[PDB]
């Protein structure tokens, strides 16, 4: 898990303004979330082959498809895997008035076939400390909310929670972390989409896109949920179903 | 319905900045939401004796209490009555997403007692027509969310739809209304608590509120779910529990 076969490429232009186009299949546990209809509403990331984890606010059902190894939205032209979602885990603890441990997993019916495009990313392990000022990654196609339909990238560095707070205040629960402010936006990661750093040569899911600036501003951080602080509930619900 | 027996005084002041304190028991619909833990979290307002009407948002279960009669939160000496709630309905066409659709139903397990300060609010029917412009009022203790811990209040004009997505572009669905912008915050409204407008010398709910301001701006509206579009709804749940 966590090494790409398709390694990114990653230059100063992730670093400033709104990011940069990806290398195509450079980030292979990116999932898009389309409803029934194939409008694509959120992000999430494969975790093995038959599971997907997501934002809870994004409220996922069993009628949207996962949509796996995709690269450009306006393509029809490749291989891509449309998955159904055989059941929905909401983390009970999910607070949808704060955002509060906001993470939902996705159980396929069909296990995706696992490529060179389509691969899964590494969790941790909750006792892990990713330290502030540490330089992450997200990735989507937040930026169609508003413009390219093609994969983007963004490095940005992650903050404590008291320095986050100077931005949002009281919002900032435990179960969260920032990331950004760093003359960057974070509005390209989707609903539900991913924020990795690479530990030790594998990337590793740290952060679940929740919500960021009204504005994408590129002095205001995201917020995500905190992986670390759920990763436990993430591997109890795969050993109980 | 929709008659104060403590008629409500409104004053310039209710206009401008953050409005103004409400005479005690004059909104008598108006209803506090707590935890567990007796923690206030969200508005809501009483419909008839057994049905308080929220915002899903705030997603309430059986095991909040929903409290009635109250002015003065930090005042142990007001007669109120805390009911438990039996049964949630959250509308099932809610987007958590885009927040739209955001009405819950709250059934009591026993009925409140109607008096001076406890009483209900009138639904409008689908048909009716508020227009742009008209003065409405908005009532809660949503300004503790920053401080008075009593009961405040404010007048603001109805916006269309079309002038409120200048405001906030695309986040405007139908189910939606926005209120505000005229000089005077929102943030005194509770998330789930009401928007009220006279029509013939009743007071009638015309939204719940959704979301507002993120820095409470005097010129910037408040969004709040169109009660019109979701009062057929309302009725088919009474009917059908």
């Amino acid at each position: 898990c966590g090494v790409p076969a398709i390694q990114p490429v990653l230059s100063g232009l992730s670093r400033i303004v709104n990011g940069e186009e990806a290398v195509p299949g450079s980030w292979p546990w990116q999932v898009s979330l389309q409803d029934k209809t194939g409008f694509h509403f959120c992000g999430g990331s494969l975790i093995n082959e038959n599971w997907v984890v997501t934002a809870a606010h994004c409220g996922v059902t069993t009628s949207d498809v996962v949509v796996a190894g995709e690269f450009d939205q306006g393509s029809s032209s490749e291989k891509i895997q449309k998955l159904k979602i055989a059941k929905v885990f909401k983390n009970s603890k999910y607070n949808s008035l704060t955002i509060n441990n906001d993470i939902t997993l996705l159980k396929l019916s069909t296990a995706a076939s696992f490529s060179q495009t389509v691969s899964a990313v590494c969790l941790p392990s909750a006792s892990d400390d990713f330290a502030a000022g540490t330089t992450c990654v997200t990735t989507g196609w937040g930026l169609t909310r508003y413009t390219p339909d093609r994969l983007q990238q963004a490095s940005l560095p992650l903050l404590s929670n008291t320095n986050c707070k100077k931005y949002w205040g009281t919002k900032i629960k435990d179960a969260m972390i920032c990331a950004g402010a760093s003359g960057v936006s974070s509005c390209m990661g989707d609903s539900g989409g991913p924020l990795v750093c690479k530990k030790n040569g594998a990337w590793t899911l740290v952060g679940i896109v929740s919500w960021g600036s009204s504005t994408c501003s590129t002095s205001t951080p995201g917020v995500y949920a905190r992986v670390t602080a759920l990763v436990n509930w993430v591997q109890q619900t795969l050993a109980a179903n």
